[PDB]
C-alpha cells in the first residue's frame, strides 16, 4: 500500500521536473544568491533597460499586462503537460479532461507562482529578472491590483517550506477536484484524488518531520486559492472597462 504511493510520488516529481523550466529548488537558489544574479526591475528605469538586457512601444502598466497575459497562456500550457502524466488522468472522458484543466490551471498557476516569489519581488523571464513588489504596486490602477493578493498567499505559503517533491503530488491533488462544474464522470476522478490525497499524507510525514499540521494546512491553502482566482476574474472583468487573451477568455467565462 505505500510501495505503491511512494511510487505515485516519485512518477509525479520526475514528470513535474519535465513539465516545467523553472522548478523551486532552483529559484530559492536564485533568490538566496547561492548560485549569475538576475535583473531586478524596481522602477520605471529599470523596467527598460530590463526590457532591453532580458531576453523575453506601449503603456508601461499594459506593457507589464500583456507579458503576464502571455506567461500565462504559456503556463496553461505546461500544466496541461504535467496533468496527462497523472496516472489515470489521459482514462478519464475528454470532456471531463479539459473541464479540470479549465477550472484547476489558475489555482496552480498562483501555487507555482509561489516559488518564485519572496517579501520583496518576482522571479521572471525564467529566472533572469527580479520584479519587486513595491514596483508592481505602484502601476496605475487597477494594474497595481493584480499582484498583491498573490505576494499575501505566496508569503504565508511559502513559510511552509514545500519542497519540489510535495508540490508535485499537491498540484496534483488540485487538478483532480471531483467537485468541478458540469463533470460527466465524477466517480473515477474521486478515486485518484483520494489516492494522491494519500500519497501526499505520507509524502508529508516522511519528508516533515517538524510539523504534523501539514496536511491539514495544505487542505486550507486550497480553499483559498479558489478565492485568489474569483478575486483575480473579478478584477479582470472591470478591466474589460479600461488586448485580452482569447484562450483565457474562454477560461474565464467559465470562472464567472
Ligand atoms: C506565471 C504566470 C504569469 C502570471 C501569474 C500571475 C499573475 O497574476 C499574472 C498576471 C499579472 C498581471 C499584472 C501585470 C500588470 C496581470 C495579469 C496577469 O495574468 C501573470
Ligand atoms: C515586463 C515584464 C513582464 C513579463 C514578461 C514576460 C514574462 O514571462 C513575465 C513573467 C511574469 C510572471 C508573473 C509575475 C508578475 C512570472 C514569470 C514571468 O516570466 C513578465
Amino acid at each position: 500500500e505505500s510501495a505503491d504511493l511512494r511510487a505515485l510520488a516519485k512518477h509525479l516529481y520526475d514528470s513535474y521536473i519535465k513539465s516545467f523550466p523553472l522548478t523551486k529548488a532552483k529559484a530559492r537558489a536564485i533568490l538566496t544568491g547561492k548560485t549569475k544574479s538576475p535583473f531586478v526591475i524596481y522602477d520605471m528605469n529599470s523596467l527598460m533597460m530590463g526590457e532591453d538586457k532580458i531576453k523575453f512601444s506601449k503603456e508601461v502598466a499594459i506593457r507589464i499586462f500583456q507579458g503576464c497575459q502571455f506567461r500565462s497562456v504559456e503556463a496553461v500550457q505546461e500544466i496541461t503537460e504535467y496533468a496527462k502524466s497523472i496516472p489515470g488522468f489521459v482514462n478519464l472522458d475528454l470532456n471531463d479532461q479539459v473541464t479540470l484543466l479549465k477550472y484547476g490551471v489558475h489555482e496552480i498557476i498562483y501555487t507555482m507562482l509561489a516559488s518564485l516569489m519572496n517579501k520583496d519581488g518576482v522571479l521572471i523571464s525564467e529566472g533572469q529578472g527580479f520584479m519587486t513588489r513595491e514596483f508592481l504596486k505602484s502601476l496605475r490602477k487597477p494594474f497595481g491590483d493584480f499582484m498583491e493578493p498573490k505576494f499575501e498567499f505566496a508569503v504565508k505559503f511559502n513559510a511552509l517550506e514545500l519542497d519540489d517533491s510535495d508540490l508535485a503530488i499537491f498540484i496534483a491533488v488540485i487538478i483532480l477536484s471531483g467537485d468541478r462544474p458540469g463533470l460527466l464522470n465524477v466517480k473515477p476522478i474521486e478515486d485518484i484524488q483520494d489516492n494522491l490525497l494519500q500519497a501526499l499524507e505520507l509524502q508529508l510525514k516522511l519528508n516533515h518531520p517538524e510539523s504534523s499540521q501539514l496536511f491539514a494546512k495544505l487542505l486550507q491553502k486550497m480553499t483559498d486559492l479558489r478565492q485568489i482566482v474569483t478575486e483575480h476574474v473579478q478584477l479582470l472583468q472591470v478591466i474589460k472597462k479600461t488586448s485580452l487573451h482569447p484562450l483565457l477568455q474562454e477560461i474565464y467565462k467559465d470562472l464567472y
